[PDB]
């Protein structure tokens, strides 16, 4: 039976796992549902075949609650929606070494390439690897072929989590593609035709191993950082001015092959993510599935606009025939900044309010009010008083025939003062 780890990550920052999220895992077989706190390495569980569901009961301060993940365990494998689980990672994260071999020398034209990146395989050998982010820091310098590494000044030793390169789109900063799967194919085929191993046959006449590696790396950038393969535009671009014309031409051949319709011959590649977000993620040239186990990966959204707002409803009844102890009812529909219904709990000065598919219902009598709290920037409301029968209705002193009002793009606190009038 199947090993899984439940790991909580923050969208956009994978340098460590996101701790203190309250998580619940639910199934439907003979399996005991359980609650736990997301932690720095993952939650290890051994599971029988069946269908399970991970739910976030709530999130660390400053994060949205994520959508529940449903997955199925079958015959030692994990499936989700239907595909086979793409998240395969090592058990001790940020434990793999990668380094830039600071003492290796070989030029592009006039100047040492010096982007000689490697990750250490479990058995001690070194695989060639390539940067995925052209502006972040390279793997730590080693002066002795990867046996010792310069630490980072602030976070210390920089090590990496080894994952299967699937779903690599999210680590790109400025990619050309918009389809994740298309993107992945592009990447695997660049690697397919580029430099992978010491002493391999260089299909391209007159290039050194190092010049191919440079070509390969620039091709990756084409796709990951939208690098323009043009000698003019490259003059000052991370040392690629020193790239001669034929070496550049190969880089083009790699991009053009990858863009073509052939399936990738590579099924899978190692990928590495560093424990410092200013450093670059690395795409490997080899594939080592022995160490990788299934991860149920849930990604929490950083709360992007820390500013939140209040919305107050009031009821006042007037005229000689107005029932001051009638409960008037209000249907409230909220949509967020990006035009999406709110399926979440909401805080008030009284008891809390669950919103189901953008909606919720409250009531008030003459003199009662209710303040909603902590609604996002750019939110919009639609609010209706549902039982106005008999009463002339004004909202913020405006006659409102169908007892309904709306407002989009709200950048501050807002008030809806309903008047219910009934004269005899």
């Amino acid at each position: 039976t199947t090993s899984v780890l439940i790991r909580k990550y923050a969208i956009g920052d994978y340098s460590k796992l996101l701790e203190g999220a309250t998580l619940q895992l639910t199934g439907d077989n003979v399996f005991q549902a359980r609650v736990f706190s997301s932690n720095d390495i993952g939650e290890r569980i051994e599971l029988s075949d069946g269908t399970y569901t991970l739910t976030e009961l709530n999130s660390p301060a400053g994060y949205s609650i994520a959508e529940p993940i449903t997955f199925k365990v079958e015959a030692g494998k994990v499936y989700t929606i239907q595909i086979e689980n793409p998240n395969k990672e090592i058990v001790e994260p940020y434990s793999v070494e990668a380094y830039n071999d600071f003492e290796e020398f070989s030029v592009l034209t006039t100047q040492n390439y010096a982007k000689f990146y490697y990750a250490k395989n479990k058995n001690g050998s070194s695989q060639v690897v390539y940067a995925f982010n052209a502006d972040l820091k390279s793997p730590p310098d080693s002066e002795d072929g990867g046996k010792t590494m310069t630490p980072d000044f602030t976070t210390g030793e920089v090590k990496y989590t080894h994952i299967a390169g699937r779903d690599l789109f999210k680590y790109t900063v400025k990619p050309r593609d918009t389809d994740p799967d298309t993107f992945l194919k592009h990447i695997k085929k660049v690697i397919e035709k580029g430099y992978r191993e010491k002493g391999q046959a260089i299909e391209y006449s007159g290039l050194t191993e190092t010049q191919l590696r440079a070509a390969t790396q620039l091709a990756i950038y084409y796709f990951t950082d939208s690098a323009e393969l043009d000698k003019d535009k490259l003059k000052d671009y991370h040392g690629f001015g020193d790239m001669n014309d034929s070496t550049l031409a190969v880089a083009k051949i790699l991009v053009e092959y990858a863009q073509d319709s052939n399936p990738p011959q590579l099924t899978d590649l190692d990928f590495f993510i560093p424990n410092n977000n200013k450093y670059q993620s690395l795409i490997g040239t080899q594939w080592h599935p022995e160490d990788l186990v299934d991860i149920i990966r849930m990604e929490d959204k950083k709360e992007v606009i820390p500013v939140t707002h209040n919305l107050t409803l009031r009821k006042t009844v007037t005229g000689l025939a107005g029932d001051r102890t009638k409960d008037f009812h209000f249907e409230i529909e909220l949509k967020n900044n990006k035009q999406e219904l709110l399926s979440q709990t909401v805080k008030t000065d009284k008891t809390n309010l669950e919103f189901k598919d953008g909606k919720a219902t409250i009531n008030l009598k003459h003199g009662e009010s209710l303040t909603l709290q902590g609604l996002p920037e750019g939110y919009s409301y639609l609010v209706k008083e549902t039982d106005s029968e008999g009463y002339k209705v004004k909202v913020n002193s405006q006659e409102v025939a169908n007892a309904t009002v709306s407002k989009t793009g709200i950048t501050s606190d807002e008030t809806l003062a309903f008047e219910n009038n009934k004269e005899p």
